[PDB]
């Protein structure tokens, strides 16, 4: 059911989150800073910024009904990276890293 289904995914978040993928996962930890770094027309191009801090707190908040709604963010974050940058950047080559990971756990879930 959800709950169980949810705790799969909360264990994929927490793989995400861990020394293991520390490597490539760093630039997902936290919101885009586009101010920060720059990036003036982030918000215009990106409608709807997601990362690993904003589904952790939703998953603890038990803000997601089911694993589908969980998985529709993550892999709202990994787009927004593909929809942003030239496919050559090297964030994008991190995201593709990070989405391996994320795709063959889902794939993983029990019914
Ligand atoms: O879609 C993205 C686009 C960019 N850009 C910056 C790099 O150049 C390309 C444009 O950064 C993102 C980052 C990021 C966050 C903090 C950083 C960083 C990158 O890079 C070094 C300094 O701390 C995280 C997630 C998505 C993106
Ligand atoms: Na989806």
């Amino acid at each position: 059911g959800p709950m169980e289904q949810l705790k799969h995914c909360n264990g994929i978040l927490k793989e995400l989150l861990s020394k293991k993928h520390a490597a490539y996962a760093w630039p997902f930890y936290k919101p885009v800073d586009a101010s920060a770094l720059g990036l003036h027309d982030y918000h215009d191009i990106i409608k709807h910024p997601m990362d690993l801090s904003t589904v952790k707190r939703k998953m603890e908040n038990r803000d997601y009904r089911d694993a589908q709604e969980f998985a529709a963010d993550v892999r709202l974050m990994f787009s927004n990276c593909y929809k942003y940058n030239p496919p050559d950047h090297d964030v994008v080559a991190m995201a593709r890293k990070l989405q391996d990971v994320f795709e063959f756990r889902y794939a993983k879930m029990p019914d």
